[PDB]
């Protein structure tokens, strides 16, 4: 392990953050060491921030110009100058805390220059502030009230709902209420949004919404708008798939089957149309090694930064340098970026560690590793998940110390491919025995078996239905897990093919119900 003095000589990065966090959790950072430390942290968010702040709280930060404004309370705000009054009224909790006479007084004060404040002040003098704001069609006010409390729910007329998409908050609002199945009056109201007024993710979610109310023509129009506006080919393909499922225009399915993006929708479309499986690149570097240490986390952070900041030309230089067997994962990483994501790379590094598992199991391991890390042995996430299989430290230690009782086990063993694959196999055994489907296993790998069990216990998820199991896959309540399952499923199909153990993606979908 590295001392704080030695870590401080390394460039700021997630690897440095991780090792600082490890010192903090073992209580090895003194109050004196902690003084300058926030400048040594690459991403000052989450657990590392909570741990540091148990040693040195931050008071910060009130803009010096407005300090005096925060000396007032609800009881004294009428004594404050007008600038101070308007600053404090940015907070709806503050407004809620005022007495109603003062809300009336302030509403008058601000009616000319800040009618937004007037509307909220008067709204909070009623028993339903959302109703008052909705009657005023105050869009900024609507989103402030929603951020204040998700519990307000009301029917919204055609005029109002068509104004909501213009606000930056709309996409997260729509996603949240549709995926969580909350705010049913808002959800029902959003059936009347004109597809002309939305695009991209918003349009797509409104399609999903329309499907849940069996408004299939409205759903098609939303999905079509999404297909026309999405920036990424994978997302476009997802929208075209829905267009096809709803109306069965064979030109939509043909377009999907010819996609340059390899995803579950384009794979399924190819299978339905007897189109050949997409071309998978074959990487076999003849040079065996270079000088790069694939077990050094700091060396990876450095080369990753270079790769991500490299111009079209510099990528070609790095490609040649890492064109070795030993650095195959880095090579494929560079090529994927270098070819602007048009070629399909599905490598199988450190294969000797999995070759004795059955092919179906190999494919699942490889599918997870590809998405988790692109097979970078010293990969570290923002939550400090570790290695190719991106184990969280808690689970790594449980398996390594309690279950397998590996002598001198340290969580950093997860950076060794033999360990990552072995632990991955071990955990995948647990999950698969309970869940069976590789899609459900993927959801549980990323999101936990608890979340997955709760989702599968619901009456409305992964049961029989007109648009199942595809609709259920759009309604997986955690965005990261929803996305992850789709990507790992695609990878799984590809690796099964590469290992001469092909399965039809249609069989996967049948077994989800
Ligand atoms: C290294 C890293 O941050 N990996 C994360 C991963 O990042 C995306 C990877 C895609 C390939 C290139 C490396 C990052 O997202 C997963 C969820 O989808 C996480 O579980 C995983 O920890």
């Amino acid at each position: 392990q590295y001392s704080i003095e030695k870590l401080k000589k390394e460039e700021n990065s997630l690897a440095k953050d991780y090792y600082i966090y490890r010192l903090l959790e073992k209580n090895k950072i003194s109050k004196k060491d902690a003084q300058d430390l926030n400048s040594h942290i690459f991403r000052y968010i989450g657990k590392i921030k909570s741990e540091l702040e148990k040693i040195i709280p931050l008071k910060p930060y009130i803009n010096p110009k407005y300090a005096k404004c925060y000396t007032y309370t609800a009881n004294t705000i009428l004594d404050a100058n007008l600038t101070c009054q308007s600053v404090r009224l940015n907070s709806l909790v503050f407004i809620a805390s005022l007495n109603s006479k003062d809300r009336t007084t302030l509403a008058q004060t601000f009616k000319n220059q800040r009618p937004d404040l007037t509307n909220l002040l008067l709204a909070f003098n009623t028993s339903d502030p959302m109703s008052y704001i909705v009657q005023k069609e105050d869009i900024n006010g609507f989103f402030k009230l929603y951020n204040y409390s998700k519990k307000y729910d009301l029917d919204l007329n055609t005029s109002l709902v068509n104004k909501l998409p213009n606000h930056i908050g709309f996409k997260d609002f729509a996603q949240n209420i549709i995926i969580k199945k909350e705010n049913p009056k808002f959800r029902h109201s959003m059936l009347e949004i004109n597809p002309e007024n939305v695009s991209e993710d918003s349009a797509f979610y409104l399609g999903v919404n329309a499907l849940t109310y069996d408004k299939t023509e409205l759903a098609y129009d939303f999905f079509k708008k999404a297909a026309q506006s999405f920036k990424s080919q994978s997302n476009k393909d997802n929208a075209i798939f829905w267009m096809w499922l709803i109306k069965n225009n064979e030109e939509d399915l043909k377009t999907l089957s010819q996609s340059s993006s390899l995803n579950i929708y384009s794979l399924y479309a190819k299978e339905l149309t007897n189109t050949p499986f997409p071309k998978i690149e074959s990487l076999n570097p003849s040079k065996k090694k270079n000088n790069f240490n694939m077990q050094d986390p700091f060396a990876w952070q450095k080369i990753n930064k270079q790769i991500r900041d490299a111009n079209a030309s510099q990528l070609d230089v790095l490609a040649k340098e890492f064109d070795t067997q030993e650095t195959l994962p880095i090579y494929a990483y560079i090529l994927e970026r270098k070819n602007n994501f048009k070629k399909h790379y599905f490598i199988m590094p450190y294969y000797d560690n999995i070759k004795d598992y059955n092919k179906t199991r190999q494919a699942l391991i490889l599918a997870i590793a590809r998405q988790e890390s692109r097979f970078i042995p010293t990969a570290i996430s923002v939550s400090y998940a570790l290695g190719m299989m991106q184990f969280m430290p808690f689970l790594a230690n449980h398996i390594g110390e309690k279950e397998l009782k590996i002598p001198n086990f340290d969580q950093d063993f997860m950076f060794k491919p033999e360990i990552a694959y072995y632990f991955g196999n071990y955990h995948l055994n647990y999950l698969e025995s309970r869940l069976k489907s590789p899609l459900f296993v993927a959801y549980a790998y990323n999101g936990g078996i608890g979340f997955t069990n709760r989702m599968l216990a619901r009456n409305d998820m992964f049961k029989t239905g007109k648009f199942e199991p595809f609709l259920s896959m759009e309604l997986v309540p955690y965005q990261e897990s929803r996305i992850y399952g789709k990507k790992v499923l695609a990878n799984y199909i590809v690796y099964r093919h590469l290992l001469n153990d092909s399965i039809k993606i249609s069989d996967i979908f049948e077994n989800l119900i």
